[PDB]
């Protein structure tokens, strides 16, 4: 009956993301994780890998499903039969830009956006910083799900 | 099944508040508006009046109910059988303090807080500023529900 | 006697921009809209089109003129015989960077910068977001002047 | 023809304030400094003293006048025959609250608010902090006009 | 040779404070915790209790000492023979005000202020919020040192 | 015994940077300025020039040394035998991103980051803005050390 979409590029999914997925799943009947296609083909992990990593990291959430997103997030949301987006806040989130998009999204499609602060212990990880630190030899394994750590280790090896 | 609490002093409720109530009511099975008791007895409208104003302003939301809150918001939330708080963001919201409380609330009770930006047209009204402007002769009637405007006019007359 | 410059790339001009033009025109004897040349040739609309769109959108402001800007904004301002820049604030404005530039501009040329918040209804449109939403099929026509909507429709068709 | 109001409590006026007065005076035909009456009678300097200090500190600005303000700033502004307020930004300014008031002021009276960053050297002085530091023995004389320093010294002696 | 002062009211000291004390103690030869006297006599714990709680919570830091502060922080710092203040940042810190004071402190006494972010797990506790939550029955014992928890329990009992 | 690292690209070093170097040098036994290698080869000044400019600008600080940094800042810091990073704050600093990195750096290496506000007069210069203004003909010589001004003049001539 109720449903939320959690959109992002998830390249790769972090435990900050999983924290938000868990909170959405506890508060909405259904959650869809929408993985957005990388535009100018510039990510670390390809689409199939990103899907697998999210799936493997959310087996404990039976009301959550993973789908590839295309086009405007709001079009995806309304195609899911939902009218809510749930987005996490962390240290370094461009909140003003998130607010601009939220207001635009409301304006064009009537879709609401609910923001929720990620757990403090996961509040400083982002996909980009995690990748950059890992590529330079740093240990971010406590900030990422094990399905991601396995793949990250493989690529770096 | 799902439920959110919208806590505040609502002295008086504004159309910014009503906007948030509407969005919560559209996304959760049940919404409880929790009116917090004024501590050192310093408000404009007494408790009965604040309750009436919220009730009269939300007759179009059948899954919403109004209750007086006492003690920690999280205790109230869990007594409602819920684990979510929904709070609006407007211009002038002390967001950093809201974030601090959200993290504390999560820590002590496991209760999640979802923030949602109020509609732009209602983004600059707050109970305090509305009262201050009205007391000095300014017209804020477009920013408040008619049940509030009626009472505000009476008190000022 | 008094004069302000409103600089930007205006690719394309939005109703947020027009709101600021109107306020500048009401408060200064003369307003010059300075359209800055796109550096690495990467915009949607070419210079002639951007000029036309601003002109066509400001026919109701007889003390406003449109000019192409080159080089430092402050050099342009002082060449106009003015010493004031007027810039709008919206949701998503990089205000800290605007402040840095304002202080630098004051330092190098003695030119003052006055910031003014755009109307709430136009506070979430930006040229970039408007283009991105339009390219993906979203309706932003309420946020742009009709001379822009006409051209945007043509390019998308 | 053009005119701006610079409202505040000016208890006492600082060189940050004078910087803003100077910029307003350079960009508008007329400037009115509106000294707001202290509500619950809690300031350091009484109204006559605040007026004198502003007057004595602005003798070099012949298009500026000082007046006592009463009621809503916007009512004062429109009574001056103006529709613009000019406010300074410094370190510690509650900008979000200033923005809320600006949007409210626009809404109720159509009055525009222009914000301008104070000079870096005067960006950390405020009336409150200056008083608090002076009362505890600190030298803030470089941050205040000499007419204020004279009076501050007298009161502390 | 090197020395930093950590000033505050510490009513009571939290584990966020202790985190900052630890980092200061690791980076400076000597650290002085300066407990500021409560002005209008409005705290929860009296001076002797606040001193005891800080002392009892920092026995593992032999280069740290606790002293009562009086007057301007910068006067205290320079009386300690130091020229550095170390202050923690947490969620809800009024950073703009901290920056204003830092710039003022530099201006009047040449004293530098170094800010350091508290550990994420302790980033949402503040003395005020901890007291307010405890008074309303909430468990904040994981966020405060045991010497504080002992005293807090006693007062609440 | 105590030591801090001041990392950056310093392309070129500004007086804002030198201000921070001076404060670090006054508060720590040793300071290392770590010049990070430009990734995709895109700077104005090459590595040898950046080193020379920092050296020539810090001859008055005998406890400061300049080194080329490689890899994670925290790896460099710990290789210096230190556990502190000192970073300046100016107008336009992406503080939220600096905070994210600080928390990540603490997490992966136990290294503390101390932030210190640059002097107001140097608070609006950044390497990027200085270069952009200089390339367009503006005079930024008061914001940069003379060793930089000499080289900047040569390149522009």
């Amino acid at each position: 009956m109720t449903g939320a979409v959690c959109p992002g590029s998830f390249d790769p999914v972090t435990l900050g993301h999983v924290d938000i997925f868990e909170r959405a799943a506890a508060q909405f009947d259904e959650v869809v994780v929408a993985i957005l296609v990388n535009p100018a083909k510039t990510g670390m992990f390809d689409l199939d890998e990103r899907i697998a990593m999210v799936k493997e990291s959310t087996t404990h959430l039976p009301n959550l499903r993973v789908q590839v997103g295309h086009g405007l997030v709001v079009d995806f949301v309304r195609s899911c039969g939902m009218t809510a987006i749930v987005k996490g806040l962390r240290t370094g989130t461009d909140f003003e830009y998130e607010l601009q998009m939220a207001q635009m999204n409301k304006h064009i499609a009537g879709v609401d956006t609910f923001f929720v602060a990620t757990a403090p212990r996961y509040s400083f990880v982002s996909s980009s910083l995690a990748k950059e630190v890992a590529m330079l030899g740093g240990d971010v394994s406590e900030l990422l799900p094990e399905p991601v750590n396995r793949r990250l280790r493989d690529r770096l090896n």
